[PDB]
């Protein structure tokens, strides 16, 4: 974030013509080439090289070449970045200096699902709804009213059940000098605990299964209650359609006067551990909505521990922000939300006071958010983070679609 | 669409694009859930395309066949009020008469609006939810059409604008664009739900 933040090149887009400004005050940009490159969903349609010429505190137009325009449906992204191909006194060749994402044009996809010819069957008994459409199975608990049990073919895909989430581990900046002995009331790690987010238990309210013309349609209603307040209340949608996606629809209310929840997500634990994560969203990098300039939106491949970010004293981490698919395994989720994927739960990234106390769990931990809070950062003995990261609004809405192979 | 029987209700869905010149604008999303109580769930869903110019409203429009003498509302203000210019406006509930509803400006254009709003009776009507709100005897083609107000006619009925979201309406100056980031609808997509009941 702070490279990106600090790059001597700063880029204007208009039209197809990229205005380049040079930050630097006396030298000429005399080792510098300008790459581009147009992506569809991260599936590369053009690309060029453009050197750099800039006069100190200087301006470059550069002309794009007439970009390609798809009737595919997918969203146009235009990266350019400064690349120095000659190694200097402290860089090697080929080091990127400046870069700079925009989105060029999107397309909406219009196209319908072909109708299948299959039905996902429903039975009910007064334990749980179960689902079955081919080798694929959707157990649903009507104590708990939350997905308990997926299996394909004859494995179990789930751990934990796939459960609302309002709170993450808390950051230094969410703890702020609040200690123990001495605790500071402001803090938002504080305001979270005076307010039971930690402790607030799942009622359910309603819970009802029908069968569609082509789908079947679960509905649940939860409240979280703390002391006798109703904390939040979270109403769910689950379509499970002829070819075998899960569309769930998530519906949130937060109580006004309670402190503005750290996320607003779903969370479950995945029987299976695999080698890589992929992901058309934004950056490599762990990004947050506060600290996201620096990613870029493209498709990600990589392996889970590179998902996990070694902080010494363990907090909520590894969130990608702004991601539209997530592959894992056999698994796929499709939407706009924020992820971060571990095999740590937020529990124990809680209750671990250092990084090398932890220990990896049975399978894997999936923290999909329709929103999440922001980090702040300002300072980490007072509140940073502004008013336009909390999540104040009051109610909350996301959608996200679980298919698998097939 | 669909169209389904449910164990207490009946479910519709739709699904609509918008199109100019090939280009898909706005796609519409909407499920209408009636139960046995005669209450009128609607949720809408509405995805924008990034590329177009951010739409000044997303809501839904009707003609609503009688007219009433009263409008009344919890929600956002006495006075018109609008995203960008709301501080003004108290929550409360408000009862005031049609004519009320409508401001005279010289040159007719959008107004009237009532943000913040979590409650409308119209008549036998109510509508319930998180929206704004604008109702009149005019629409907003012929506010569009019409030069000066003195030209405006009342129409049949009652025109109801329920927007999910609204645009800012600017004012720094009036020779360049003034609505501020946060009050553009830049967020490409958009949900909101509003239930519609009667007298009963």
């Amino acid at each position: 974030e702070a490279k990106h933040q600090q790059q001597f090149f700063q880029f204007r887009l208009s039209g197809q013509t990229i205005e380049v400004t040079s930050e630097y005050l006396f030298r000429h940009s005399d080792n510098e080439l300008l790459h581009w490159m147009v992506a569809l969903d991260g599936k590369p349609l053009a690309s060029g090289e453009v050197p750099l010429d800039v006069a100190p505190q200087g301006k470059q137009l550069i002309e794009l070449p007439e970009l390609p325009q798809p009737e595919s449906a997918g969203q146009l992204w235009l990266t350019v970045r400064v690349v120095q191909p000659n190694a200097t006194a402290w860089s090697e060749a080929g080091h990127i200096s400046a870069w700079q994402q925009w989105r060029l044009a999107e397309n909406l996809s219009v196209t319908l699902p072909a109708a299948s010819h299959a039905i996902p069957h429903l039975t009910t008994s007064e334990m749980d709804f179960c689902i079955e459409l081919g080798n694929k199975r959707w157990q649903f608990n009507r104590q708990s009213g939350f997905l308990s049990q997926m299996w394909i073919g004859d494995k179990k895909q789930l751990l934990t059940p796939l459960r609302d989430q309002f709170t993450r581990a808390p950051l230094d900046n969410d703890i702020g000098v609040s200690e123990a002995t001495r605790i500071d009331p402001n803090a938002w790690v504080e305001r979270w605990k005076a307010a039971g987010h930690y402790q607030a238990e799942a009622a359910l309210l309603q819970c009802t299964a029908d069968t569609l013309a082509d789908a079947v349609l679960i509905t649940t209603a939860h409240a979280w209650q703390h002391q006798g307040k109703t904390l939040f209340i979270s109403r769910k949608t689950y379509r499970i359609d002829g070819s075998g996606q899960m569309a769930i629809t998530v519906d949130v209310e937060v109580a006004s006067d309670t402190p503005h929840p750290a996320r607003i997500g779903l969370n479950c634990q995945l029987a299976q551990v695999a080698e890589r994560v992929n992901w058309l969203g934004l950056g490599p990098q762990e990004n947050y909505p506060d600290r996201l300039t620096a990613a870029c939106f493209d498709r990600w491949d990589l392996p889970l521990s590179d998902m996990y970010t070694p902080y010494v004293f363990p907090s909520e981490n590894g969130l990608r922000c702004g991601t539209r698919e997530l592959n894992y395994g056999p698994h796929q989720w499709r939407g706009d939300f924020q992820f971060n994927i571990s095999r740590y739960s937020q529990q124990q990234l809680m209750e671990t006071s250092h990084r090398h106390l932890l220990h990896a769990e049975e399978g894997t931990w999936l923290n999909i958010d329709g929103f999440h809070m922001g980090i702040g950062g300002d300072d980490s003995w007072s509140p940073s983070v502004s008013a336009e990261f909390q999540l104040s609004a009051g109610r909350y809405h996301y959608q996200l679609v679980w298919c698998q192979k097939g």
